[PDB]
């Protein structure tokens, strides 16, 4: 991968690999989601993020998710060429945007788009911050001034509210355990693990009679090494339903989310 | 990737991703599964492939792991380039052989070997059976004739039996269900998951002080896509040992049977 000619933006090519793909033989929605991972960790690399500045390991901040939207036109088959385009751009002091453009490296067509919401966080006492001017200045020289935005239509769906789903669910997946392969290099769980977690309870006949189109993802708390998780889903509806992942025990939210899927 | 001059093995680059490596910044032994598995998969698309032959297809028949063994001496780094390098050879009529190597890129060093075993099995009965001349006869031509091994050494660790892990475990971890990431394309529940659950055991301080030098798993039954596992480790044992088994929930029924060899960081 490389960044852009004017330095603004980073781009990446990737073929489909074999174990990637679901039983339509196209990518599946958590490898898309490491693929987005994966070129925004290559971009924050590529700037000199080897993705925190001096100032922000100083006072222990990092950068977390807070929410993560994404789009699928078409899925790259088994043996396919992706190319994902990625930017920064910074949103005031509220936290930063990571968008994403997916395209069939064959035809030049975008096939997906996805943008993401990040907030700066003290890594020990998990406390939210706003962004300082010491900390915006840093990143700018890294991000596009104008605005630029993978969904600019007014009204989208990256921008929609979430309702939290009441009990009881319409159906469930529960005593879903993170194992030592869905851990991260600093041992917490990823982030693409959610989205597995989350799309485990929608019936296994929606899943071979439909595609998933769209995913809006909140995160609102992490899950623990040793937590449990119940996935629960209500359709509110093309296929729409709510999704809310909440901690076996006391029920403790840890992410809400609403997915649309269209029929085959 | 790309079959060798002699079209007789298959040769692929692979660069280790962010989210393929574990706490020491390094690939973990399930990433590295992976990759053997699409070397595999690439070979055999590109010899004509998809690996079943005409024949087997006509008869309902699929190549099945028996045994998979991993020796891995350095683990690639993330943002490392490895090489892979894998071929196929016939064992008469028990089934057919699967070897890789593994060597960093820059360097030329071999870093890794691993070696499987494949038996012929009836993809609806469940039943297997020996290799018939016909179907020997189809793969033959893509296999080198003379032996290669990437295990040659006399008294080496693959081919070791593996004995059933008597109750009670020393250590456990129970519950343990595949979600839709952990199956494959035909809907059956990937090989490597099974290496991960069987890691699943081993206590968190191996982990974080050692450093994975050997797994040799034996794979007696499938896990059905509802099925919840029960992962056994006892220690055997500068170097650890560990026996394991892989058994069903409820009924105990065994799905697998390891080894583990770990040496201190
Ligand atoms: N959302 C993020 O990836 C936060 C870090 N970050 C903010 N602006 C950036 C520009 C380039 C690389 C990482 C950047
Ligand atoms: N061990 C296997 O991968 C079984 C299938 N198979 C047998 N001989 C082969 C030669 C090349 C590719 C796949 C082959």
């Amino acid at each position: 991968g490389s960044l852009t000619e004017d330095g603004l933006s980073y781009k990446e090519k990737f073929v489909v690999r074999s174990y990637e793909v679901g039983s339509n033989k196209t990518a599946t929605v958590e490898t898309i989601a490491n693929l987005l991972q994966e070129v925004g960790c290559n971009h924050a690399q590529s700037v000199g993020f080897s993705a925190t500045t001096t100032t922000m390991r100083k006072l222990h901040l990092i950068w977390v998710t807070a929410r993560m939207h994404i789009e699928i036109y078409k899925y790259p088959a088994w043996g396919d060429v992706v190319e994902i385009e990625t930017w920064c751009q910074s949103e005031g002091r509220i936290g930063t945007r990571r968008d994403w453009i997916l395209k069939d490296s064959v035809t030049g067509e975008v096939t997906g788009r996805a943008t993401s919401k990040w907030v700066m966080m003290n890594q020990d006492t998990r406390r939210l911050q706003k962004v300082s001017d010491d900390v915006r200045d840093e990143y700018l020289v890294f991000c596009p001034q104008e605005p630029r935005l993978a969904f600019p239509e007014e009204n989208n769906r990256s921008l929609k509210k979430i309702p939290k789903l009441e009990d009881p669910a319409q159906y469930s997946m529960i005593g879903l355990k993170p194992r030592r392969a869905d851990l991260d290099m600093n041992q917490h769980v990823n982030n693409v693990t959610y989205i597995g977690w989350v799309l485990e309870s929608i019936p296994q006949e929606i899943v071979d009679t439909h595609e998933l189109q769209v995913i809006t993802l909140d995160y609102r708390r992490e899950c623990q090494q040793d937590d449990v998780v119940d996935s629960l889903t209500t359709t509110t509806s093309d296929s729409q339903f709510l999704h809310l992942l909440r901690l076996s025990g006391d029920g403790q939210e840890i992410n809400r989310g609403t997915t649309l899927w269209r029929k085959k």
